[PDB]
């Protein structure tokens, strides 16, 4: 397992916070965490939320290479770098658009390290 157990505390209280903002469920969470998403506001507002907080996306859902390169460990660089040759640039009807499109592209092209927290 690639993640770290530190990132958990780190990101608990903007989670609770973009959950109550978008009527996210764990459920939800459980759901596109295992691979299953669907094109639903509540829960890719969520993943909108969460990657904004930690400057992964601007306010448009442009992604921040650099910063999400920075974020991985160093035995997922070029395989994040292929993924993101793929999936870059983001396109959707909006910010949540945006993201559902994103995270199904990198679900379907690195589906043994997905995840969603
Ligand atoms: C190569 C495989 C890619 C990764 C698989 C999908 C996971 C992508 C998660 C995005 C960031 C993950 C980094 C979390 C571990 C970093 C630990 C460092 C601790 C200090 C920083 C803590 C925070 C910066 C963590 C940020 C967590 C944001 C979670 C966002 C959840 C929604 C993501 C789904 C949307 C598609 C992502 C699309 C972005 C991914 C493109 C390229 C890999
Ligand atoms: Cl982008």
């Amino acid at each position: 397992d690639w993640v770290p157990p530190e990132v958990f505390d780190l990101v608990a209280e903007d989670k609770a916070r973009c959950m109550s903002e978008h009527g996210t469920t764990q459920a939800q969470i459980d759901d596109v965490d295992k691979g299953n998403l669907v094109n639903e506001p509540s829960i890719t507002c969520y993943m909108y939320c969460l990657l904004e907080a930690f400057s992964l996306v601007d306010d448009e859902a442009n992604v921040d290479e650099d910063i999400m390169l920075g974020l991985l460990p160093d035995q997922l660089q070029e395989r994040a770098q292929s993924v993101m040759g793929k999936c870059l640039p983001t396109s959707g009807s909006d910010n949540c658009n945006k993201i559902y499109n994103l995270a199904k592209c990198v679900q379907e092209s690195a589906p043994d390290v997905w995840f969603v927290i």
